[PDB]
């Protein structure tokens, strides 16, 4: 899960692209990360309450995956519209 | 994950929003500024609603730390948004 | 609107415990406000503005999350009561990271 982030970045940089470009392309990245560190977090939070299942539970994780979801389609959306652009 | 509440007004906003920032003539960067900034407010509201879930999870007596954990949800919340109106203003004051 | 209103207040109820509790809270804070007011005075263009705008903020908005799980774990009174602020706080430090080096590639930029 950690490649992906050093892999985006050599991308970035072995793209011909300005320093606008270059920051959008790995804070868009970035952010993912954060976010699933966030989630984490809160899954760790749950499971520390207990493993007995709860529909509160099941909901905080849910909510925190479909963060992790927007952030992903944040950035596919990102990666997109500026390759599309510099091309 | 559950968009059958609160989260209908929430996510119509943004989505809607998306919509708008995909039709403008801008250029690329502005297009993904406008997008990423509103999508970034969904995302804290879902962090921030799971958060919740999790306080509820513990049980309904109250703690200080409770409604402190829920406070400080809701602030990150407000800054997102206002770093949505931000974005937005000074990207678009040209238009 | 009632829901807004009451958010609002939630939300000022945030920042003020946030403030009045820690005083690394209110210095970061400080460097937040500094960084927008100078953001919001230099010489460049609208995107590059925003740029330095939003990541100094994205800073604050973790800071908020992150203190928020620190609250929840802090009231339940433990593995992964450390698990979680481990994985909290390293959100925070790249969050604060990228803002640095946000400004320092923009700025050298324009400077
Ligand atoms: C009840 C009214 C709701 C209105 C919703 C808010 C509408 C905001 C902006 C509408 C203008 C859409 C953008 C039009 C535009 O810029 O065209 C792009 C350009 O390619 C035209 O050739
Ligand atoms: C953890 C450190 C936080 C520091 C927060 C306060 C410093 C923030 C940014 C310092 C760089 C900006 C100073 C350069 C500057 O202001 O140039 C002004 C420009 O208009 C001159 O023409
Ligand atoms: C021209 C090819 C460009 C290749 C790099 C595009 C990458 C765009 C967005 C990646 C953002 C996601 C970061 C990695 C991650 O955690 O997601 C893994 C998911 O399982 C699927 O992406
Ligand atoms: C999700 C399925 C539909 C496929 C669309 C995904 C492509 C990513 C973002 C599209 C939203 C922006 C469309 C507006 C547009 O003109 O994009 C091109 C940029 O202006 C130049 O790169
Ligand atoms: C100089 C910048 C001016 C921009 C300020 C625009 C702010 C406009 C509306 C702020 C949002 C109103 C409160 C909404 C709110 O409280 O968020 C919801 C809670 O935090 C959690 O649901
Ligand atoms: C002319 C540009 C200035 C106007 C800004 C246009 C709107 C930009 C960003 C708004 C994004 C916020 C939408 C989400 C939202 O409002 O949720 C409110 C909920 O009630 C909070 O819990
Ligand atoms: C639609 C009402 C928005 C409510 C919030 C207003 C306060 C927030 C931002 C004010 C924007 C001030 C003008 C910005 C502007 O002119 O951008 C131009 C670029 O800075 C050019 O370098
Ligand atoms: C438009 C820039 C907004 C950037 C975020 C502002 C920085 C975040 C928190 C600091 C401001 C919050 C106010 C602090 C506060 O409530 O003070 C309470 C009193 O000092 C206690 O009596
Ligand atoms: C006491 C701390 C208050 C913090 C100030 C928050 C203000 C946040 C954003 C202000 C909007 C930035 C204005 C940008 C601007 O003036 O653009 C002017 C351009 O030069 C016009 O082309
Ligand atoms: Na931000």
């Amino acid at each position: 899960e950690g490649v992906a982030v050093l892999l985006c970045v050599v991308i970035a940089a072995w793209l011909d692209v300005d320093a606008v470009t270059r920051v959008l392309l790995i804070s868009s990245v970035m952010l993912v990360m954060i976010v699933e560190l966030l989630n984490s977090a809160i899954e760790a939070v749950v499971d520390r309450i207990g493993s007995e299942y709860h529909e509160l539970s099941g909901r905080a994780k849910d909510l925190g995956s479909a963060a992790v979801l927007i952030a992903i389609i944040d950035a596919v959306i990102t990666w997109a519209i500026l390759l599309w652009s510099h091309f």
